[PDB]
């Protein structure tokens, strides 16, 4: 047995951005602990490399994605972001479920 | 102004993935027919991309790229292009609203 093909969805933010499974990993995994420099730990990377990506997150939108408390947090539109892609992931994964059988059909057994 | 645009890729557990790196590998083999010629467009050393090459022809029941120096796409890869970017277009008009919401909520800068 091998795991089943799997589409994973990005979205580019032109010029310089994206959002994909490293920020919703760590908006997931801030919901989760409460803290950037655990879920940072988690992902294997620098307090600043989290935190940088937090940084990015909050200067995407109109709104903060994370903020602190007594110490992090999602916002109200944090968890409304967090949320919606996982409707897109959802949406995606119905709208390719033919392709993939297809990918799945073709696949090299092994 | 540049627009939000969703990207796919495909996991094809355990350690491959099909997406942008070899997508780009194919769609550039199709356009100068060869590998090496593809390599240097990507800015990778021919080693590289010929693994990338392997990589697909391995990933299959049959190759996706055979040598014609000289490289094409088989039917089975020039389908396997074509199905991606049926893919693509699938993605982006099931994710439309929420590419939206996201265009609507994004920072005007």
């Amino acid at each position: 047995k091998r795991l089943p093909l799997k589409p994973v969805l990005r979205i580019d933010f032109p010029p310089g951005e994206r959002l994909g499974h490293g920020k919703v990993e760590l908006m997931q995994l801030i919901a989760e602990t409460g803290s950037i420099s655990a879920a940072g730990r988690a992902m294997d990377m620098s307090y600043r490399r989290a935190w940088l990506l937090v940084d990015a997150l909050n200067h995407m939108f109109r709104q903060p994605v994370i903020c602190s408390q007594r110490g992090a947090a999602l916002t109200v539109f944090g968890a409304e972001l967090l949320e919606r892609y996982r409707g897109m992931e959802e949406r995606m994964n119905e709208a390719l479920r033919e392709d993939i059988d297809w990918l799945e059909a073709n696949r090299n057994p092994q």
